[PDB]
C-alpha cells in the first residue's frame, strides 16, 4: 500500500527520485521553464549534473515526509502551507503539482512493481486541494 | 510437486504466510479494506502487531490443511463449505479468493524456489469452483 510505497521509495531514494522527476520532465517538457539549466539535455546528461541529483533528492526527501505525515493520503495543512510559502515555489500554481503527480502515477503504473498507484493519485489530488486551501492559485 | 510445496510452506509458515499475504495486499490494494487494522501501516509496522502475525499464520495453516486434504489439487467439499460458512468470510465473493491465488502463484513464480506454481494455480481454480458449488457468490 501507500505506507509501504514510502518505504520502497526511501530504500532507493536517489534512483527513484531521478527516474520519477525525469518521467515528469519528459511527459511535460515545458515544465523545465521553472528550473535552471535543465533544457537541452538528455536524461543521462541531467543525471551527471550534481545539482540535478541534489535537487531531486531534496524534493523526494520532502515528498516522502509529507506522504508519511498524511492520514489516508490526506496531507497536513502545515505541509501544504510550507510548500506554498517556499520562496522557490513563488512562480507555481496547483497545475504544476497536478502534472507532477500524473507523471508519478503513470511511472508507477508503467513499472513491473506493486506500487499502490491509485493511492498516489488520491494523495496528489488531496495535496492540490490542500495547496488551494493554503492559498496557492 | 504440490505435496513438497506444502512441506516447504509449513517449514517456515510465518515467513511465507506474511510474505504471500503482503504480496496479495500490494497487488490488490483495495483488498486491505477487509483488514481495517492493517490500513496505513508499512510491512514492518504490520509485523510488529501481534494479530498480524497470528492471523496470517492461521490463514495459511488452514490453507495448507485444505491443500493437504485435497486429491490431485481438488479440495474436499467439506473444506470448501467451512471457508464459505466462516463468519469472517460473510462479505466475500469468489473473486476475493481468485485474487489471493493470482498473487500466491505470482509470488511462487517470482521466487528463486522450484514451487509447482501450475498446481497452485489449478488448486486455486478448483477451490473457487468448490466455493461456488458450496454457495459462495
Ligand atoms: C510535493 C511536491 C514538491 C515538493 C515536496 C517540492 C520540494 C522542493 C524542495 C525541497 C526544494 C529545494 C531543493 C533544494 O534546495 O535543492 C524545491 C525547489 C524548487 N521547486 Fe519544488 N517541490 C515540489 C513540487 C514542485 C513542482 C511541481 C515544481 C514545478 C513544476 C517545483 C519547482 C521548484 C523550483 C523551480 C525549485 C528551485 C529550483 C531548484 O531547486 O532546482 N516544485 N522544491
Ligand atoms: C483459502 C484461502 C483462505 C483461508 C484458508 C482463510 C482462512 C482464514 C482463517 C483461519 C481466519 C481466522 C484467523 C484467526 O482465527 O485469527 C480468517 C479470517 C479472515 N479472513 Fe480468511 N481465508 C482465506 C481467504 C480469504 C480472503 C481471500 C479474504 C478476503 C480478501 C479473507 C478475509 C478474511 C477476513 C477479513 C478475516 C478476519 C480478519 C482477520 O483475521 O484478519 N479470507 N481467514
Ligand atoms: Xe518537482
Ligand atoms: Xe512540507
Ligand atoms: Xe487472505
Ligand atoms: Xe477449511
Amino acid at each position: 500500500g501507500f505506507k509501504q510505497d514510502i518505504a520502497t521509495i526511501r530504500g532507493d531514494l536517489r534512483t527513484y527520485a531521478q527516474d520519477i522527476f525525469l518521467a515528469f520532465l519528459n511527459k511535460y517538457p515545458d515544465e523545465r521553464r521553472y528550473f535552471k539549466n535543465y533544457v537541452g539535455k538528455s536524461d543521462q546528461e541531467l543525471k551527471s549534473m550534481a545539482k540535478f541529483g541534489d535537487h531531486t533528492e531534496k524534493v523526494f526527501n520532502l515528498m516522502m515526509e509529507v506522504a508519511d505525515r498524511a492520514t489516508d493520503c490526506v496531507p497536513l495543512a502545515s505541509d501544504a502551507n510550507t510548500l506554498v510559502q517556499m520562496k522557490q515555489h513563488s512562480s507555481l500554481t496547483t497545475g504544476n503539482f497536478e502534472k507532477l503527480f500524473v507523471a508519478l502515477v503513470e511511472y508507477m503504473r508503467a513499472s513491473g512493481q506493486s506500487f499502490d498507484s491509485q493511492s498516489w493519485d488520491r494523495f496528489g489530488k488531496n495535496l492540490v486541494s490542500a495547496l488551494s486551501s493554503a492559498g496557492m492559485k
